[PDB]
């Protein structure tokens, strides 16, 4: 660890279900304890194939840095689009360069939008 190594997908979107929406999805980040000072964490979104499973790698439609300052203590990463209809989710692993091995991934929980008129 370091003083950047907490940062934790705290909120994120709350859709949790079935839900018709054109949005973009959230994620937001706080450190709890361990404050973001040496570099940025690198995110990436996923299209899962299950909600129901342990969420994946392979598929990943938006990516870059966390960055973004939403408070003191807190970090925002946001879709840089409203989506189409699918499973989503965020795996955040860690700040950049650092060798994804030991369980270093921390996914956001799958977030479900629809867009059906039935």
């Amino acid at each position: 660890r370091w003083d950047q190594s907490d940062l934790h997908i705290s909120d994120q979107t709350d859709t949790k279900g079935t839900v018709c929406s054109p949005f973009a999805l959230f994620a937001v980040l706080e450190n709890t304890g361990e404050k973001l000072k040496k570099s940025k964490w690198k995110w990436e979104l996923h299209k899962l194939e299950n909600a129901r499973k342990p969420l994946k790698d392979g598929n990943v439609i938006e990516k870059g840095f966390v960055s973004n300052q939403i408070g003191d203590s807190l970090y925002k990463i946001e879709t840089k689009k409203k989506m189409k209809p699918g499973i989503y989710a965020f795996k955040v692993y860690k700040p950049a360069g650092y060798p994804a091995n030991g369980s270093t991934f921390e996914w956001s929980e799958p977030m479900r939008l629809a867009k059906c008129d039935e």
